[PDB]
């Protein structure tokens, strides 16, 4: 079953309440003067944190409806962090703001569909404005500056990033590992990375970061769809005998018997992870070859009459380490044959030369880029294991911030870029008045992050916002030093990509939620 | 057990309440400006949807009586989608309308049987009117126009449909599959399709569409009635050894031991589906032969002393893929022998020439049509796997819309055809006054869809309805652009078959419900 | 003046360009002109007819053209003998606007517990 069904404003107040609990909990941590949040643990002593992502992860409400509101915003806002490597809390703050005022207007009798159109327009123009306000970050000087800024002004981290990026390209694959001593190390190694994440979230390994690391795993390449464990058991046994973990790269693994056992059963006996082969159609097969040669293994294809029942260990490839996450798999050190890898790269290079279309050429060189590109491994050295581990975290953070920076530039941080673009859009209008209030709703919501930040500073948010808005360009408020100035000069900035993703995702749920008339849940 | 029994108006208010929850939840999604509906999931984050069929699927009420009202309307309205490939939400909206006013009249003392006769009359005439208002869709130009309209104005999808239909007939069997690259592919292949669905709904596979796909399955042809697994185990084992799924085409599978194990037990170990052999009597046997030769397998008949206990893999046929649904089985690529298939077609062709009656000739050529006809396979290509998958969905949708269109034509969409035919029937009368109000009840109900659509637009439904009614022909309101005009020219139309099925099914439950005096349910 | 609420509708149409000192005053003007159609709309609604359609049609013509709710026919209100003393129409409008104006602004409310 019997369900509980709500319509209109009833469902409205419910979602708003669930969103306010989630947003209010998470936003206390916003800014340099962010407060702490205590998260109880049955495992021992509570955790005191300022990581808004960790807080959000713990939010579940008792009321089924309110909880639906909270889980909705949580799902979308998390996409921001996934996309730009940050933005989740800002996404939540904005979402709360747009949702709060949007629903008020809806309850005032305004047309939900129009309100959403208005919100959507303001966000389209605003993103254009952010793009204009952005400052590119391409030269190694810039790359380092952004890197150190992200590494809390650590010149060494910036150097590392810039060096790695230079030695492997700005869009190349770079990893961070523990150092062997005091000195940092950097070495490009035979590797590859494709946009395919783990099939089951239950594959998450020690890395609390929502990823899975596998030391010296055996890569299993099968272009078949594995739904049953039967024809794979022999391989699994052999792998088990080796004690090494396993990575299954197949067309797709179905949760009937394979994914079922691989997860539900292999909860300690073995370390097995599964991911889909990259691409589709014929490319799926070609790419698997690239991966095969790269890891030195062979692909089992029913087309050739290959039987997984007879798949011996020699067919399985191997790599020093493999890291899989939500939507990516990175093969760090393929035990492939140098010459073989070079042979393939050459073979594909030839194919590109004899390509008969742009599409063919493009995809062909994307493959050679992966093989011929390799993986840049950064080894964070330090004086003590503690320092080493702490610096390593900083390098990982800075690396993500910098990659986002090279892709789309950088903008005034501290919630100033959003309040900046908003002040510009004061004359924006739409097809009608509802659409207009929709636009206003979004513009006012764009001030939420800065106002929150200033709130945690014990300062008056409406005074600071008023002042920052009256200024121009990258002029804002430095909540660290609590003085106004040029955000960029003050080294207070965010990759334009995170500010963009935060705003877009926030407006996404806010729009859906504002145009929701009925909610259904179990009693 | 003890039951709870209700009579008359008591049962009336109960069903009306259960219907209003179902209809109100589902109808918010109606029209281009349809609102979202959030459906909670324990599996993770809620689902935000506008698919009225998904919403309905989730509706279950706590009160046993009210839930009966909702489950009744849900069952009948679903038949519309099954029949015409669409119509469920409109069926629900109409049903709610007819039921609401019908029961009011009943409670006013009017004769339920008369009211239903009136409703039934209005629907008979109205269907005649729709037939008259319809515009044929036969020429390839028309076929493509409908196709692209259904594919959200995609000229390519329309082309595909028209091409497939031309290469295999308008009533030929056409399937849609994943592409191997960028380019679309189309190839007629050795296949067949018969009107027989899955024996157990629990056979539904990955396809959320309420169907079951089987890659390279082993077809088992047995004209016996399989009620026990005993004499089939050997086959099952052999099939299991092959790892390939199985399709059981038998006279009938009884839920004693076979269907029991095949479902309850085979929930992951194997992929087995079962369907009844087509036709009855002697034809059942002949057709199984056609299927056998087509798939290259042999039929196990007790008449010949065939024992399933000895049914080896070589007896089983095979096909590249098989798709079974509620009431149909399609063998996409039979591994049969070209010459053997041609031999049979010729053999039957001869039989037709020496037929001694129309009935014999008819059924004989229906068989050759199936064998000699083949299946047209569409391979949706695209630039990215995402695009490919999205386009594929569009092609599948457009294909169904178009097939329905070739069969019975097309009519002004947007709930305009129903309000059109209704304005004509203003002088319709019946054997008596109750029958008359019955007629009026149906006519007024025919305005529900458009009024709902206009309601979601934030516009005044009684004003737009009044205007559309005053017009003539395919003149209506375009809720997309929110302007009046000629619906057909504006490319806003529905296959006459879906509007018809929607109205008929809606009137069906509404009639039953209006003539229900007692409800029985467990306490 | 023409009865059946048409007099106020004719007056409202003649004031379409009336404006005030600011936007809010303009909204107030529009509020009043819109309310002037209410009488005709309620008369029609009580007939079981559609207010917007009849209102739209009456506004379409001009002069004494109106809707005769007794016969449900359009025509010349004066010729059909449907008249209202100008005094009652004027009074109805002034007292309505007067009390409405008062009501509008309520900052705070005080009443017995």
């Amino acid at each position: 079953a019997a369900k509980d069904v709500k319509f209109g404003n009833d469902a409205r107040v419910k979602m708003l309440r669930g969103v306010n609990v989630l947003a209010d909990a998470v936003k206390v941590t916003l800014g340099p003067k962010g407060r702490n949040v205590v998260l109880d643990k049955s495992f021992g002593a509570p955790t005191i944190t300022k990581d808004g992502v960790s807080v959000a992860r713990e939010i579940e409400l008792e009321d089924k409806f309110e909880n639906m509101g909270a889980q909705m915003v949580k799902e979308v806002a998390s996409k921001a962090n996934d996309a730009a490597g940050d933005g989740t809390t800002t996404a939540t703050v904005l979402a709360q703001a747009i949702i709060t005022e949007g629903l008020k207007a809806v309850a005032a009798g305004m047309n939900p569909m129009d309100l959403k159109r208005g919100i959507d327009k303001a966000v389209t123009a605003a993103v254009e404005e952010l793009k204009a306000l952005s400052v590119p970050c391409s030269d190694s000087k810039a790359i380092a500056q952004v890197g150190t800024i992200s590494a809390n002004s650590d010149e060494t981290v910036g150097k590392l990033i810039a060096e790695a990026m230079d030695k492997v390209g700005k869009e190349g694959v770079i990893t961070v590992e523990d150092g062997t001593g005091l000195q940092d190390e950097l070495d490009v190694v035979e590797g590859m990375q494709f946009d395919r994440g783990y099939l089951s979230p239950y594959f998450i390994n020690k890395p609390e970061t929502g990823a899975v690391e596998l030391e010296s795993p055996f890569i299993l390449l099968a272009d078949k769809k594995i739904s049953n464990i039967r024809e794979m058991l022999p391989v699994l046994e052999a792998v088990a005998k080796a004690g090494k973990p396993l990575l299954i790269i197949a067309e797709d693994v179905e949760g009937e018997a394979l994914a079922t056992l691989v997860v539900n059963t292999m909860r300690g006996i073995v370390k097995v992870a599964a991911v889909k082969a990259p691409g589709f159609g014929d490319r799926r097969k070609a790419m698997l070859q690239d991966i095969a040669t790269l890891t030195g293994g062979t692909v089992i294809s029913e087309e050739i009459g290959m039987e997984l029942e007879k798949a011996t260990l020699e067919d399985l490839g191997q790599a020093k380490r493999v890291v899989i996450n939500k939507d990516t798999t990175t093969i760090i050190d393929g035990v492939g044959e140098e010459a073989a890898i070079q042979g393939r790269v050459a073979q594909i290079r030839q194919q590109i030369e004899e390509a008969t279309s742009d599409y063919d050429r493009e995809k062909l060189q994307e493959r050679v880029a992966k093989l011929a590109g390799g993986v840049a491994v950064i080894k964070v050295g330090a004086a003590t294991e503690v320092e080493m581990k702490e610096k390593k975290a900083r390098v990982e953070a800075a690396l993500h911030a910098t990659r986002a920076a090279v892709e789309e530039g950088v903008v005034a941080g501290g919630g100033v870029a959003l309040i900046r673009v908003a002040s510009k859009l004061a004359d924006l209008r739409g097809q009608n008045e509802d659409q207009n209030v929709g636009i206003k709703v979004a513009l006012r919501a764009m001030e939420a992050p800065l106002r929150q930040i200033v709130l945690n500073c014990g300062e008056e948010p409406s005074v600071v916002a008023n002042t920052v808005k009256g200024g121009d360009g990258n002029y804002g408020y430095n909540a660290a030093t609590e003085e106004y100035g040029n955000m960029i000069d003050m080294g207070i900035l965010d990759p334009t990509k995170v500010t963009r993703s935060a705003l877009q995702y926030a407006a996404s749920v806010a729009g859906l939620m504002i145009t929701t008339e009925c909610m259904v849940t179990d009693l």
